[PDB]
């Protein structure tokens, strides 16, 4: 896996409440 | 996997509750 | 995992109560 | 798991009960 | 587990009652 | 506006985020 | 407004955020 | 506004931020 | 505003942070 | 405002930290 060079933005304003995942970036894996 | 030079935005401005994934980016996995 | 040169930016503002995961940034692994 | 060069911003402003994880950045394990 | 060269900045600004964790940044582990 | 003997039995398990009204009963007015 | 003789059972299990008005009865008003 | 012999029984049972008015009962007024 | 006879039962176990109004019971007025 | 005969029972078990009211019983006013 191979992941370079990578200009991220990430918003979440207003969340009530989250049941699960809120990822910005994910490389691999279990979720 | 080879994942490079990603300019990314993401807005999630308001959630009332996520029951699942939210991912910017994802270069692999299980979800 | 290779995983480099990111630039990353996360904003969360209001989040009543998260019941799972916020993560601005996973390489690899369970969640 | 090689991670390095990470330029990291993260903003959490008001959070009224976190019931989970908020994580800036996870290289690996279980969450 | 190689993890370097890591600028990382953090906000929480106002927490009510973290339940679970707020962590910057893990390298490994379970949570 | 005569309003009597209401048995009434209401339920709404799980609710995300309401952005309106959950009445069990309104005998009038505005909404 | 004439309200009387009111058995009334209410349930609201879980909730996230809520972004207006719960209300189990109201006999009148503006919401 | 004549409202009298009410049996009430209400369950909220966990609720992760409240934005608005969670009433078990209103007689009137404004919200 | 005549409100009498009135047995009510409220419940609220876990709230995260409460951005509002919880009210057992109003007979009126402004919220 | 006639308000009487009332018998009211109230729980809030765990509150992270309240950021407006909590009224077992409001007669009247502003809040």
């Amino acid at each position: 896996y191979e992941v370079h060079h990578q200009k991220l933005v990430f918003f979440a304003e207003d969340v009530g409440s989250n049941k699960g995942a809120i990822i910005g970036l994910m490389v691999g894996g279990v979720v």
